[PDB]
């Protein structure tokens, strides 16, 4: 037997009752979803950024971040629907601290339900300033916690293959992207799209902490992200081949650009030309980009497990940055419209 | 707002009360475990050979094809440990039937509770007549019905770089393989079996139906299965690169190596040349090749969603190049050792 | 704290899984509670005879009593409706042994769950032969794992007047009974039928070892059980009372007599004479005893906690008084029919 | 088959995490069992004072009642313990509105969720100030959700008997009243003082909403209260008989009285003239009244089911002049009775 130890764990109903979402979160919430959900949908014009740390480890610094990008979000809302990333949980390459939900305090103490109260305080008190979130739906247990504060969620490129959460994906609320595979395979991210557009009958765990039989409708608004992989994929030629890609499986050939991870080859600062292109590209005319990600935070580079404002997990471009990407990528919207 | 229905669904408690093991069930189950760990530790010297059906989507061509396989473990009980393969739940590229658990009557009528019984009821059975099982575990709530009556447990391609399923293996009492990705990369296999071979804490389903917080103690018996990429990854230059990689990874040079899927170009009668090839790299004396995975029924070929034992799924080379296999495969072992 | 210890709890679907109800048991509880309905509807002449051990602590002692008595239900069937009582919880003026579900093997083990274990098998061959049954429901929780197989439930003395059980008997599918109170009082009695006829919405536990609110719908198959008080009132002067207290209450004017506890003084033999009292007023024309409940085992008298089939509660009549008294019973329902 | 329909039910989790007790609230709860502890050990002669509304069906008036009663109780704290009788369950003779919990919303909608979430934040409320509460156990699951607010229980007359409720009465970790019989029988409430004082197993409701085998220890603060029958029995003359019952019965010869109900021969007013009976007897030295019960609201009567803010919908109560009279007449006999 090689289970240690079972802990209880709080249903999503105790996390649900002591922090409901207010009224105003629940219009961040829905508006942001039916803005992603028209960007997707022809529409409008704007360009979706999904933007913020790698991952969330400080509340404090995460609320800094938040009303600093939150002021951003009301300048540029013509052009940009900004939605920050509150990404509570990590995929490790191999082993690795996995997100404030599963350790909250870095000490590998796993107080997971602490982790949870904090987890869901913060993202209400984001979505309660009228500043959407986005997610990474990793594991398969926590979204009856947080799902209802997100208004779009990703798939990450180790788990856009997987049918567990390809079915997950297809019973969320929000509009889901998914990201292409580590070595680049752009394929498993199409069919990710087509199979969490399907309806899917799936066991997982109910907002009362039981397991239970779950019928999906499918998820029409998801998308893929172009994220890398053995060469960065954001360029033109690159756009083409997975818009006549996307138009062959019968799917909107309309992409997110990530500007990080293996486009930004590791070198974070190289998002900011990886901005450049994309910017080049939304100015050119190109509608197809619907949307982009980028991994910022106050203060630029990185840590590993202590400084206030830089990232635990990956190297995030700080705040001056962004504040500049932000600006570039509104302007090139602006071009691309008239 | 996107689940459809939800339906309740039996507590493994339930399952394993209507079917506990019976003391013969037990012992099987034990030995097989033991075993592979044994040729694992490297104080064995004999084959691993997981073979059976694609998927089982009829227990009357299951109960036969075991007692059929049952013969050959007995007889080749020397130089080979021989698995069923008893897989329950199967991944689709896109959509399909999802396994005799997820849709016993292949109607869509998900009758996953009947799904269940059934297959822990065929599970029992097999495993009491003195034959083990294998199984993919890639839905993370079926585990609990199931886990106790399973010898070797598989990580599938499209799951093996995804870190709720090296999770899942940290915690799984009997030893795991993790197929290496669709495309052919072998280091999303290694690290999945770093990663699994640590300890984890994460939210799982107990065998009361409900979620908590599990620690897990890692998972020491995990190996790589060769399954093909791009391009075939079964000789004798692949198995070097792969003991290679596994050595600068800090791991046991060892694998399994799977006929099947992309090792057989997807045509099933192609599992006999890899079989002589890899007959041909034991015999010579390749310590390494630990175990092999085959695909085979009592009738070859398949069909598509309805002849007896024919696959319903993938298609599989039918009995008597089975039985011609397990024996050259047996030869094979016998020259490797003297 | 005042609680030294909690133990996980076999859900009520696990034992219904493990022991389903065969087609045997189903028609004999079906057919059970359909006499019942046609007696209290007044449709039927028939006696309602509810006897059987004070507790069941012995299954094989209550396998030969059943055998026994299903042998006089066929013999008797035209004039007698004989259900026997399979009382697996026990009230206790102060401490005391409550049970076999509660202490299945009468040392302070509390092995509940074999208890229940335990319990609905024997519920279930007794009603698989054909021989219905009936219980004292005194817990909340243990009615979901029996009430299937019980055709005739009691609310005892010192629990009619509590609404927790008016509750749980407004819900249940069989007839029910309240016992009048310890001291004499018929009022509480008369009330807990109006309010077990009446619907409720209260907290239980479901099928699944959860609570939830439930609405029942009211039972109307609920009737008075005189079982003495300071002093026994099962005199023709006391039946006639307590029909005039139940016309104004605007209930049906109908009695089961209880020959037992205070209406037998406590002394056993003394139900005989109980016996001879009621059976003349049967005779003589009394419409309304409805029904008759007498304490019955294989072998008279009672112990403390070991003798083989000897109640270790309330002393009881043994077969060869039981058998006498039945066919006493009967003549007199063959008398006052005509 | 008689069930028409199941619908889901928060956990005692749920409401725990929603509303936590505050530390205020936490001491609140400690010290009032402490105290009620040293009264029934006889180390402390004060007297126990559970009053307050019958039934709870507005918090607005509850609040109100609890700042008035909680004053009182800082200037009367040196004779009495004063606990409010916050009792969201109600037990019908036959039907009718069972309690706040139950129906919040007294029209039969039975919105128990909204019902348990305003019944834990009103208890928190009048805790945290710094008030003290009792309620009637008598559902089984609800306890999860209240219990460790609650620093006295009662099992009411229609229950005492029930086994069921002598097994939650073990395992409760306040102290707990046992009501005499509805017809007077005295007998088994001292019955269900002893089956309480025992060690219990049995099947319960946990914090996560799962039924389990629960292990009591058993409770050695539970007293009796007397409460009437078919005549009163709050007199001298029955005070002497119940005494020796339960030292015959092994208990520790201590009574609670409660002045209404079958003591008041159910209207309210009467219960000034219990008051007056058992002061003179707390007075005259009878050292074995531990405790008294009385049943007050802002508004004196009750009312049929917009309401008339501070009045009772189920039983008659006194209302708040005559609570305070009653009050400061139980304070002074308290005094007569330490010289
Ligand atoms: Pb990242
Ligand atoms: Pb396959
Ligand atoms: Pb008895
Ligand atoms: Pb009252």
């Amino acid at each position: 037997l090689r289970i240690k130890e079972i802990k209880e764990l709080l249903p999503p109903v105790a996390l649900l009752e002591k922090f409901p979402a207010t009224e105003n979160a629940a219009n961040t919430v829905a508006h942001a979803r039916k803005a992603i959900h028209k960007i997707l949908k022809g529409n409008d014009d704007r360009l979706l950024v999904v933007i913020g740390p790698c991952s969330i480890h400080d509340p404090v610094a995460a609320k800094e971040y938040a009303t600093r990008l939150l002021a951003l979000r009301e300048e540029l809302k013509d052009e940009l629907e900004i939605v920050m990333r509150v990404y509570f949980e990590k995929p490790r390459t191999t082993v690795g601290w996995k997100g404030l939900i599963n350790d909250p305090h870095m000490d590998n103490s796993f107080q997971i339900n602490d982790g949870l109260r904090i987890a869901r305080k913060l993202l209400l008190d984001i979505n309660d300033s009228g500043l959407p979130a986005a997610g990474e739906f990793l594991d398969m247990i926590t979204p009856q916690y947080l799902a209802d504060l997100m208004s779009w969620g990703a798939i990450g490129a180790r788990t856009t293959e997987s049918q567990v959460h390809r079915e997950l994906a297809s019973g969320l609320s929000c509009p889901v992207g998914f990201k292409n595979g580590t070595d680049g395979t752009i394929k498993v991210a199409i069919d990710a799209i087509n199979a969490a557009g399907a309806p899917h009958c799936f066991l997982s765990v109910t907002k009362w902490g039981h397991s239970a039989i779950v019928n999906t409708s499918g998820n029409g608004d998801c998308h893929i992200i172009l994220r890398g992989g053995k060469e960065p994929n954001y360029s033109a030629k690159h756009v083409a081949e997975v818009k006549e890609g996307l138009n062959k499986a019968g799917l909107p050939a309309q992409v997110m650009i990530d500007f990080s991870h293996a486009n930004s080859s590791k070198q974070f600062k190289k998002q900011m030309d990886v901005c450049a292109d994309v910017c080049q590209q939304i100015a050119g005319g190109e509608k197809a980009i619907i949307g982009v990600m980028v991994e910022s935070h106050l203060v630029e580079g990185n840590q590993s497990l202590l400084a206030y404002g830089k990232s635990i997990t990956d190297a995030c471009i700080g705040w001056e940055d962004t504040d500049a990407l932000l600006r570039q990528l509104a302007n090139a919207v602006k071009a691309r419209r008239g």
